[PDB]
């Protein structure tokens, strides 16, 4: 097979990161289907080629695994799949009717590779043990394994939901009010914390405009991920606000301050759970440790970082915790934020 | 001369880290002079030497510059002074009485170590420049340089304080109220805030005593190390508060919580002093970014850290920045941080 060949080669390219803006000139019109194929059948190659060189480069031990070897296995098929696409000609419109079948094909094949990357830390785990050693090798191949992942899904996903044959560009909303999604976000978890505790929090939300006060907030970003981080966030604090006062009436909410500055959009979730002590908030973050036979956290903030933002948690143990997400105002500002490899 | 021959010899010791019940054995009662002169004729040495020993490691371009030759020659003499006692009896009072006054001259020689090693870090951006190498290799010195000096200050003042020939033991109060310590600190803050602005914010004070509610909370701490930090914080938000409403006539208060757990002792001070963009989080943690022709807050956190806490500053630009000091609330988790050589 040429797969080894493949990898070597277009490792030696660098991925290439893109900005908001040319993320919305791509979605600008179905005209530029052609320039998304052109792009797409180098470029994602070359992000495959870069994170399966690193996942080759594996101690043994983790590498022979069978959870590696099946991500692998789904990462040379996924390559050999957008390879055979590089010879085909992009004005035959038979060409990019199937470029984007075969993208749909590759997203739902690696729908799976979170459960089963957890798999693989717990399997390690009661193999060779935690050390922090350990700890700190899963992170770092974790982070940069699940960031790849979120870029590979965002390009897959600009050019299905936008060349399927307006307001928003595929998931990109250039209008996004941040209030509304987190309503929505809290809603979801609302319903969630009712049936299995039978009790809520409710949510107070207070916007600061600094340059236009009393003006919504609103930012050009993707509301699933907005949605993905302010949901996990939600549940953790209706879980201790309510764990924490079950021997009390009052049940306190949950307040969520959005600010609007010169160049940071910060979303602030303050609750009264009880907070957590400093010594296991860097817990909260590891795959390693967040792992028993609670990944939401981790990824939630690579989310974040994707974008060159960041998730940020404070706590004060007694009281309670507050959650900061915080994201680029200007969308000359919103980059890819890609592995470094 | 013997210097280097000190330096290798006591170097190959490691410190010894103290916890608070050590500390407050040494200073029980004026009977155990002679144990403490035991003591610290062989550690302050060990201590010398190993943070002596990285500074002869540094690169020649640092080394040979006059601060740093300057701070060397104050180590060397002050490691010599205290050699000088090694072969005296602890049974003769004239031993003891010299020794504490041998150690207040040592303090005061280095009284002036902060601003001279600031000149330094001054000197060596108009010299080499700032690159992020630079700024890396100076942080991990001075964080360790003056964490080691934190310690050795520390040491001489529980021994000059007390056995100077009760409620508070040298300089650690065992009953220190939190809220007393935060309104001395905001009432000179205050002070110099008037005079400079000629207004100031006002102060709003909050405990949660998560056990105990409504008992006030104390702590065993130094509370001078307290006041510090909180006057640093305090300075800042004092500043930002007052410059960020110059055209506005309503003040917002600076307001700080007192939070008591099981193992944290948490003290947050929240300000709407416009905030403060993520970016630049870092730089005002950092000796050579803040060094300008600014070192509160890094040596602030260095007192937090030194006997196991932490200080952390997270900012909503538009709006404002919280600033959360981590101490231990336990003695039994208080014990010195020591630089790992
Ligand atoms: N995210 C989040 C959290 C918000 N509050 C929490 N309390 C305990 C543990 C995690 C959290
Ligand atoms: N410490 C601290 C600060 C608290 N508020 C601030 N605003 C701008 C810059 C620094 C700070
Ligand atoms: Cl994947
Ligand atoms: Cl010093």
């Amino acid at each position: 097979g040429s797969a080894p060949k493949y990898i070597e080669h277009f490792s030696k390219f660098s991925p290439s990161p893109l900005s908001m803006k040319q993320f919305l000139d791509f979605g600008s019109s179905n005209a530029c289907e052609k320039t998304s194929f052109t792009f797409l059948r180098q470029e994602l190659p070359v992000r495959l080629a870069n994170i399966m060189k690193e996942i080759n480069l594996l101690p043994d031990r983790v590498l022979s695994t069978p959870s590696v070897q099946l991500v692998q296995s789904w990462y040379v098929q996924s390559l050999l799949d957008i390879m055979e696409f590089l010879d085909k000609d992009p004005e035959d419109h038979r060409t990019l009717s199937q470029f984007t079948d075969a993208l749909v094909t590759i997203r739902n094949r690696h729908n799976d590779v979170v459960p089963t990357m957890a798999q693989g830390v717990l399997e390690y785990k009661d193999t060779y043990g935690d050390d922090p050693v350990s700890n700190q090798n899963i992170q770092y191949f974790l982070d940069r394994f699940y960031l790849s992942r979120i870029s590979i899904r965002m390009l897959i996903n600009q050019h299905t939901l936008i060349f399927d044959g307006p307001k928003h560009i595929g998931s990109i909303d250039p209008n996004c009010n941040v209030s509304e999604v987190v309503k929505d976000a809290y809603d979801m978890a609302k319903l969630l914390c009712d049936k299995y505790y039978m009790a809520s929090p409710d949510l107070e939300i207070q916007e600061i405009n600094a340059a236009n006060s009393k003006q919504p907030i609103h930012m050009v970003y993707v509301p699933s991920h907005l949605y993905h981080m302010l949901f996990e966030l939600f549940k953790n604090a209706m879980r201790a606000t309510v764990e924490s006062h079950e021997s009390s009436l009052i049940l306190p909410p949950i307040k969520v301050m959005v600010a609007l500055g010169e160049e940071d959009l910060s979303i602030k979730m303050s609750d009264r759970g009880g907070g957590v002590p400093l010594r296991k908030i860097e817990r909260l973050f590891s795959y390693m440790y967040s792992t028993a036979p609670g990944y939401g956290l981790p990824i939630s903030r690579l989310y974040a970082k994707y974008f060159q933002g960041d998730l940020q948690l404070f706590s004060m143990e007694g009281f309670g915790t507050d959650a900061v997400i915080y994201l680029k105002a200007l969308s000359t500002d919103s980059v890819e934020r890609l592995p470094v490899y």
